């Protein structure tokens, strides 16, 4: 039954994009590692921090009214 915000979420890599990276948490909700959403280090390449199979920890940054699960990658 949906989840609660403010909790941590293990974001698995289930999709990537040239202008960023997509992510999923399984259970009916997914996260997104957009290009400007990786690590303090410049990740000009989203395919470098995001990999199909790499599971990284993130934090439910929040969810606007667009149901866009905004996950926050930690520092994997």
């Amino acid at each position: 039954a949906e989840i609660e915000v403010g909790r941590v979420y293990t974001g698995k890599v289930t999709r990537i994009v040239d202008f960023g990276a997509f992510v999923a948490i399984g259970g009916g909700k997914e996260g997104l590692v957009h290009i400007s959403q990786i690590a303090d280090k410049r990740v000009e390449k989203v395919t470098d921090y995001l990999q199909m199979g790499q599971e990284v920890p993130v934090k439910v940054l929040e969810v606007d009214r667009q149901g866009r699960i905004r996950l926050s990658i930690k520092e994997a």
